[PDB]
């Protein structure tokens, strides 16, 4: 049940003013396309503040990427759902190398430790019981990154995943998707929306145990038969939002490598970025 | 739980192509806005024929108004939901003159007698259980139209208001709300995104039972307190989709009037139209 929403003031929308004109805004499945100048963060703030809603997130820091933990999680502090309830879940081989950081109020952290491929798609498919028992959402990201503007409650739904930086304005025939019809991953040059990249997914608990087991099986069953997808689990994600169509897309603002690509005038912000590696 | 899609062939989404560069298709709480070439019915069509969706029409033809029936079943039949399953509730003070329509198949007509303001609310919050046993959508409309074109899954949502033909250009200070404060229905003037109309909303059973029960009981506390809005029951509709944002909104094409209205650029196809009065 949702209780109604306080009375707001705020600018009226108006159906013959688009704000956005330059980009897509909506997917042909009628799933929201997240840019800047989309949303009214107030009025999305205070729907999901009434529901209490808690979002987890899930970051893996193993053997040498431990050293990128303190410039994502103090960012994420910075920047990462800050006024709701987060907590983040930390899979590490080093317990002991995991930074000490100091959290907002309503946000914790828990370490928890791991004895490459295959691991996320499968630890996070298993932390089944816990995250259904702790969190609304799951929010699935690298830890290579740091934030640098917000990432809020706009990105939030059953299913979502995020344009690749690189390949938002390709034809699908350059989508570098596994092309090898012997994998589970694959897909024919005539198909595909988007390339979705591995590196920022999410969605209800549900949903994302949903994909993160469909795509652990399809690596397994790849395993099995002798091959390995040209991107990994990332290829795999790919053939599942192709299937499961997700309810929104985040834009490249959610996923960008400024050394790499700059900063286009289609990007009104950089919110989460590569941390060069 | 959603199965696969099946491999589709169809064009490819373009990021940096918006079709709709002059309407507003997405409101500022990331509810699609329904337009034409926003999107791919064909998409759309599996993703509801996979969860075998029901869609239930209540449509109340009381005194002379079951003069319209004719013509509103006839063009349902061969423009609302074709190849999905179908509803009709028809509620109605004359049984007898309800006429003999001839359905396709998967499609269902019951005929429900009953003996102004406040029935129509009243009684779709009771038909409550027969609805969540039978349908998954609800989909409520006036009688004194008919369909001209397309009206299918993509209005499907938990929640829809349909954009007032006579408003989508307007100011909010323009809206018609009620007025005045001691009215449950009442709206200042630096409130509103929409002024949505009465004869189009509709939902998940869920949703709709909520909306519908919501301005029932709006409309009994104002006319205990000797008040009634000024626009009836879409004043009340309309204050419960500001306090609870719709998940889709469509577009006048859904609900229009040609004769008053003729046929503007912005709208590509008229699909559900008023039959004059
Ligand atoms: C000099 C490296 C050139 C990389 C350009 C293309 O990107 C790669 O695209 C691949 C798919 O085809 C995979 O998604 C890689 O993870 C991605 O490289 C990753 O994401 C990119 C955004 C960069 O941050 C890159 O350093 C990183 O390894
Ligand atoms: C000559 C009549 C002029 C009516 C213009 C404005 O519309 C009215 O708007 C009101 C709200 O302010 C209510 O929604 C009425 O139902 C609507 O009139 C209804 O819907 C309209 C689209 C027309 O079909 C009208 O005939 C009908 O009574
Ligand atoms: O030695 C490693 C390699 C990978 N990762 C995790 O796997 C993610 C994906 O790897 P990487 O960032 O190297 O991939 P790329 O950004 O090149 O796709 C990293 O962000 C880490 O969360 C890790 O923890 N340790
Ligand atoms: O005598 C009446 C008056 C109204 N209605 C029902 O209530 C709806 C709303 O009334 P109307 O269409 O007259 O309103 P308007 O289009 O002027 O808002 C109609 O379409 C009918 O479904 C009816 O059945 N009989
Ligand atoms: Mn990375
Ligand atoms: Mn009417």
């Amino acid at each position: 049940f949702m209780v109604s929403l306080p009375r707001m003031v705020y600018p009226q929308p108006k159906v013959l003013t688009p704000c956005r004109k330059d980009v897509l805004v909506v997917t042909p499945w009628l799933a929201p396309i997240v840019w800047e100048g989309t949303f009214n963060i107030d009025i999305l703030n205070e729907q999901f503040r009434l529901q209490n809603t808690t979002i987890g997130l899930t970051v893996f820091a193993i053997k040498k990427y431990v050293a990128f933990l303190k410039l994502f999680l103090e960012t994420a502090e910075k920047h990462f759902m800050v006024g709701h309830r987060v907590h983040y879940y930390v899979f590490t081989d080093q317990p002991a190398a995991v930074p000490r950081v100091t959290l907002g109020t309503g946000r914790q952290l828990s370490v928890l430790e791991v004895g490459v491929s295959m691991r996320r798609m499968e630890m996070i498919s298993f932390c089944e019981r816990r995250f259904l028992s702790e969190v609304d959402y799951l929010v699935c990201v690298d830890v290579d990154m740091e934030f640098r503007d917000h990432v809020g409650v706009e990105i939030l739904t059953p299913l979502f995943g995020t344009l690749h930086p690189s390949f938002y304005g390709s034809s699908r025939e350059a989508f570098t998707y596994e092309r090898r019809p012997q994998s589970q991953a694959y897909i024919p040059k005539d198909e595909g929306d988007f390339y979705y990249m591995g590196a920022f997914f999410g969605g209800s608990v549900q949903e994302v145990q949903r994909l993160t087991r469909a795509c652990h099986q399809a690596m397994m069953v790849d395993q099995a038969n002798g091959i390995e997808a040209v991107w990994h689990d990332e290829s795999h994600l790919n053939k599942y939002l192709l299937r499961h169509k997700p309810t929104k897309v985040l834009s490249p603002e959610y996923l960008w490598d400024q050394q790499l690509l700059g900063w286009p005038a289609v990007l009104r912000k950089l919110r989460f970025t590569a941390v060069p590696k």
